């Protein structure tokens, strides 16, 4: 599962999954996940 090109190509799926995260946090879903 390690790659030598993971560490990067993760920083942009770490990135784009923020927008996914703080998205359901405006209050879409609430506290409960």
């Amino acid at each position: 599962r390690r790659c030598l090109f993971l560490p990067l190509f993760s920083f942009l799926i770490v990135a784009g999954a923020t927008t996914l995260f703080c998205l359901l946090h405006f209050g879409v879903i609430g506290p409960q996940r």
